[PDB]
């Protein structure tokens, strides 16, 4: 099957086409992950699937979606990783990481305590920050700060240093956050950027940050291990077409940038859309943006079910077909999976403790 | 449903009815647990289950079934248990162990490495010890050194030991490995046992090595933690009636002597027998042990299927439901059988970071 052969991009090469998205676990404190996220990952890894990101890691404090969220905005928070790198290498996946800044969706609850924005007199909140002082509105009311170019300046090193942090930690993959309607998604956006200096107005005005970023990032990060990221390229806000087309023109500037692989998403930068949910929605969409920008690819939401993948990648849709949920459901997935595609030896897509006993 | 409703037994409380038998990895150093153990047990405990029983720890290294067998025959192998049992707990899950002897069966290969007895000039075997100097034959065919009163003395001590350290790891619930033809479950048959001594010949001879340990790990092992043995009380070699009429009464000796529960299996003991293999394929003689010696029981093979777990526990023809390859497939399946079975709010099984988004 498809979904079981190997993808090779620059030195690195993954044992198949499954890649396990970032996942936030809201389980950190003050940044620092433990062994929750340790169990975890290791665990996820033996469950067979290719490549494993490590959920939204923010490059500073303020760059958290939550008091819970991971960080690695400095070397004891990069040296945490260290064993869960290793751990996940040692089964035999490829370890790599998101980095982010949340922007205006920041200093938020976590999502089973409120999922909103923490109230104004609770010590664990922050000030926002973002291209414009224009709040993302519903459950997300906070008015953010507006950058000045100092902010820009220190939060684009930000971005260097959890890079240059992730590879002496030992990731072989790093994927930056321009999605979701965070920091890097709300400066693309006219909905979010209304600045009228270098980063707003025009659509290089709005790349700029993106594109700086990545090509600041691209300074410290290996030339052989891919450099990605994962980018909102439409919001189903009645501007489809025009954004579709602004954000495939993006991802060409990111290709001729050196970038390996792009991670296609929905934009999430304001709460007033339609977005048409369904199994592997994205497909069509990845398509095109693989399509136009001549770009490796994956994507995700509601891929878990097998056959679906597997059509996905034989239809040349995606690259890796990314299964989140479906992995915290079942870490062992990767081994349904093959089971249900007819995959020969299926159980040996487990280490050798489980795989024994299972074909 | 029966299998989620909670279970208590002297002071520890089981969340639900689900219990992960002992099942060995092979994938220990000289005894030594690793980070193997550590995410395999703790992605265990997080998935949901009630109580998680470690594997096989030999209580002496000739008491390894294979090199890679873990061990707690001293302190420092007892140490390396510590953060796992934590880790355990922190899930919610209790944390039990099973410590034995695999006695004429030791000194093998692991089951994806011949799963036969280690050659003679092999660097990594051993002497193995026994009742009596039989081999068990077919792939085992080594023929171990008959036991001294001494060796017998010092094996009990060791069991002693080993509940000693496992009591001051932290443990909350043993299991004295007295099956599957290994050490303990070799001195009650007469087909391995020829002993003319204290320790063989009539049934009191033949059940007091079992006895004796039970009572010297009585005194190391709290009141309060629950003390329960694995035995074989069948063979399915032609003297079933008459083997299964000695083991229920053995078994009525262990709950006068403060065994808390019993694991229900069949022996193994020699390998010229015919089980009748099938799902659930025990439940009926456990019944009938539970019934005839007055004590709680679990058991095991098969119950993988979520309404014959509960199917067995309505019919109180055990207690506690043992599931084990399939949670080698999904560290979750607490969470598929909840489903299954439709418990209210079964996505919950699973701790916060995973319930949340699956509810
Ligand atoms: C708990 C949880 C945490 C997530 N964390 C992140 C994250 O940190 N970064 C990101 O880009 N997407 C994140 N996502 C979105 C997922 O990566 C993925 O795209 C989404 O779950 C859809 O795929 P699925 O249907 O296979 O779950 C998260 C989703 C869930 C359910
Ligand atoms: C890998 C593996 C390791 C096992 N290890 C042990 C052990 O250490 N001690 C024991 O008493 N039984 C052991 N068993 C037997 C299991 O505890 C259990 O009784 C058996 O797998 C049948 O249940 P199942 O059908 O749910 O797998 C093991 C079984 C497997 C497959
Ligand atoms: O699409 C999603 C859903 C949940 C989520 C959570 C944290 C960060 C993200 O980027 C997320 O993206
Ligand atoms: O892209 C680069 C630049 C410098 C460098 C130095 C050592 C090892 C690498 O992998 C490197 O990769
Ligand atoms: O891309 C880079 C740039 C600098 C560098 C320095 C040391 C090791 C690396 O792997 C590096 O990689
Ligand atoms: O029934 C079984 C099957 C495998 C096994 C492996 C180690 C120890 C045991 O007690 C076992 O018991
Ligand atoms: O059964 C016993 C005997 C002694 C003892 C001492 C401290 C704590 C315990 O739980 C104990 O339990
Ligand atoms: O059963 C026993 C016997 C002795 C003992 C000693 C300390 C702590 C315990 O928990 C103990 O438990």
């Amino acid at each position: 099957s498809a979904l079981f052969e190997p993808y090779t991009l620059k030195d690195v090469t993954l044992r198949n086409r499954i890649a396990i998205p970032p996942m936030c676990q809201y389980m950190a404190e003050d940044g620092m992950i433990n062994d929750w996220h340790h169990v975890h990952l290791a665990g996820l890894a033996r469950g067979g699937a290719g490549l494993l990101v490590v959920e939204a890691t923010a490059v500073a404090p303020e760059g958290r979606i939550t008091p819970g969220c991971a960080g690695i905005w400095s070397d004891a928070h990069a040296q945490a990783f260290v064993p869960v790198v290793q751990a996940i290498k040692a089964a035999g996946s490829v370890p790599g990481i998101q980095i982010a800044h949340a922007g205006r969706k920041a200093s938020a609850n976590r999502p089973w305590e409120g999922d909103d924005h923490i109230a104004a007199d609770d010590t664990r909140g922050w000030e926002t920050i973002a291209p414009s002082a224009i709040a993302f509105g519903a459950h997300l009311p906070k008015v953010p700060r507006e950058m000045t170019l100092d902010d820009i300046a220190r939060v684009k090193q930000d971005f260097v240093d959890a890079a240059r942090r992730a590879r002496d930690a030992g990731f072989e993959w790093i994927e930056l956050h321009f999605a979701h309607g965070y920091l890097g998604q709300s400066f693309f956006s006219e909905h979010s950027n209304k600045r009228t200096d270098a980063y707003g107005g025009s659509f290089d005005n709005r790349s700029r940050f993106l594109l700086e970023t990545l090509a600041a990032v691209r300074e410290v990060w290996p030339e052989n291990l891919p450099l990605t990221a994962r980018f909102g390229v439409l919001e189903y806000d009645g501007r489809d077409e025009q954004t579709l087309e602004e954000s495939i023109e993006l991802a060409r500037r990111f290709k001729a940038g050196g970038l390996d692989l792009l991670s296609v998403s929905v934009g999430f930068t304001i709460p007033d859309t339609n977005i048409p949910w369904g199994p592997a929605f994205m497909g069509p969409i990845a398509e095109r943006v693989r399509r136009e920008a001549k770009l490796p690819v994956t994507s995700a939401w509601g891929f878990g079910t097998p056959q679906l993948a597997e059509a996905a990648l034989q239809a040349n849709q995606l690259d890796l077909v990314s299964v989140g949920r479906a992995h915290l459901a079942d870490p062992h997935w990767a081994y349904f999976a093959a089971k249900e595609l007819g995959v020969e030896k299926a159980s040996w897509t487990l280490p050798a403790p489980y795989a024994h006993w299972l074909e």
